[PDB]
């Protein structure tokens, strides 16, 4: 029903954008209450213990639960946060399954977009070391969500930035600019200029 | 249900471990898709436009919609900046139904809790005026989230920051240090600090 929706929306008649209205609200309410419903159950803290699961397929789905969640608002990024997340995908940035390793690199990149304290838990849990190390990385798909998560903390504060060169980015990234890649080369001059 | 999964998520067994993390997996990402299913059948660019409604329901249907999807990841926030929410919400600032008027201050501080190109945008279309001045409303429900509402922004980058005290929030929120409530004295503090 989606799309006539979307044009009761541009019509004239009231009761006709206010029905649709309600509809499209129902439909945002019930999907961030089943997304609710999920952190509220208490799963997130058995979830990140899942991360280290010996076997890797429920790794994985677990991870990839998590990640998501980390995708959310401020406060799904906490409530990962808060059940521990942030070493758990830190120690899977150190992963011979590079599919493993790039989910935890985007859900620590997702982490790392909100409030300056978030950035800080992940620079806490020690992301930045095995973050500058995946710049060298060979796998370009690696390389640019690696400079993504250094490059959203290069946009916190003054202690983050410092944090940032501190592990070693500055060398790496200015080298970054004779990559091949268009979008890469791009990438780096961004995150350069905020660290300054 | 949830909690039987959760303690599934707890158990020996791997099959169990394995079948709740699908279920979970499950729920999120069906959550996550109604949402954007909605985004991407471009209802938000019609929702936006009702914000102007003379229809105070229709109005308030459309605003609880946009701030649900501004309560989500960078890109729902996006994706309501990009269908010219911020204009709207800005305007509803200086609304006299203080239902509304809460209600649009809550959008635009979730919006204001993404990015740093986010809050700019927020900055940009002109919240800073209009949050500065609900720092003396009596309302002391409007109080916190016009107070939360800077404290995203002076969450923000440096620039960000230049704009927050360059608006007055720096004199009345500091004012803001001796009000009966003590909410407000303790917060209008981490505001003033984040700043310093």
């Amino acid at each position: 029903e989606l799309p006539q929706m979307t044009q009761q929306l541009n019509s004239d008649d009231m009761q006709e954008q206010l029905s649709a209205t309600r509809k499209f609200s129902q439909i945002l309410s019930d999907g961030n209450e089943q997304i609710q419903a999920v952190i509220d159950a208490g799963a997130l803290p058995a979830l990140v213990q899942l991360l280290s699961s010996p076997n890797e397929q429920i790794l994985q789905e677990a991870l990839w639960a998590l990640s998501n969640i980390a995708s959310g608002g401020n406060e799904q990024i906490q409530a990962v946060i808060d059940a521990g997340a942030l070493p758990a995908l830190v120690q899977l940035l150190s992963s011979p399954n590079e599919q493993i390793l790039q989910e935890a690199l985007w859900a620590l990149s997702n982490i790392a977009s909100g409030g300056n304290e978030q950035i800080q838990a992940v620079i806490d849990a020690g992301a930045l070391p095995a973050l500058v190390q995946l710049l060298s990385s060979p796998n370009e798909q690696i390389l640019q969500e690696a400079l993504w998560a250094l490059s959203n903390i290069a946009s916190g504060g003054n202690e983050q930035k410092q944090a940032v060169k501190e592990a070693g980015a500055l060398e790496k990234l200015e080298q970054l600019q004779s990559h091949e890649n268009e979008k890469i080369q791009k990438e780096a001059q961004e995150a350069l200029e905020k660290l300054q």
